[PDB]
């Protein structure tokens, strides 16, 4: 759970089966509850770090999910003002009526993000996901991968290539996603596992660490 920040990495020639193209939700924002205005702050600078720092290479594509019910005018300009009103072309904000949306899946990119939670197992949120996947299929592979479980501010790739078993998943063959990457943010919602208290000091660091920790799992990816 110790942070670790960005461990990011210039490539100008990529190979295009290794396409940095991510989608991935607004993290912690509707279930998990953590404040919007401190989420997108967050969100913001976070994905302006790390494609600044990526000037000029042009395989990054990031697409962000965001819910109906959080997407709106507001969100969007203030992602504009935290950008100097110089958006960057590799960003896009997706609107999805919810996090089991079929919308969600077909985004043209390589690398799928889902939030979870320590026991890195499927969640009421990611159902749709997990059935796609097959459930047991996918748990025990991560199982097999991540032993101990998850941490709090750290994300959890799971390539659905070199796993033999999720190979034939729709979310491969049909829809071109090579990885699954399980994404631990912080959870504020009493009626989820790990909430935290609503002034803790914690829950802003680890939300930006989320967002390092996925972004490194980019640049490896």
């Amino acid at each position: 759970s110790k942070i670790i920040g960005p461990k990011y990495r210039k490539k100008r020639l990529t190979d295009a089966l290794k396409e940095r193209s991510l989608a991935f939700p607004f993290i912690s924002t509707s279930t998990f509850g953590f404040n919007i205005d401190d989420a997108t702050e967050i969100s913001a600078n976070a994905i302006s770090e790390y494609l600044h720092f990526h000037e000029k290479e042009d395989d990054i594509k990031l697409k962000m999910m965001v819910e109906k019910s959080i997407y709106s005018d507001n969100l969007i300009q203030s992602f504009k003002k935290h950008f100097n009103d110089k958006w960057d072309k590799r960003f896009e904000i997706i609107k999805i009526e919810n996090s089991n949306s079929l919308e969600q899946f077909n985004l043209g990119c390589k690398l799928f993000a889902t939030e979870s939670t320590w026991r890195l197992k499927k969640t009421p949120q990611n159902k749709q996901l997990y059935e796609m996947l097959d459930t047991g299929t996918f748990e025990k592979v991560t199982k097999n991968l991540y032993p101990n479980c998850g941490k709090i501010g750290k994300v959890y790739p799971i390539s659905l290539q070199n796993n033999k078993q999720l190979v034939n998943s729709i979310l491969h063959k049909e829809y071109g996603i090579d990885i699954v990457i399980l994404v631990l943010g912080v959870n504020m919602n009493p009626n989820k596992p790990d909430a935290f208290k609503e002034n803790s000091e914690l829950a802003k660091p680890l939300l930006l660490e989320t967002y390092h920790s996925l972004f490194n799992a980019l640049d490896n990816f």
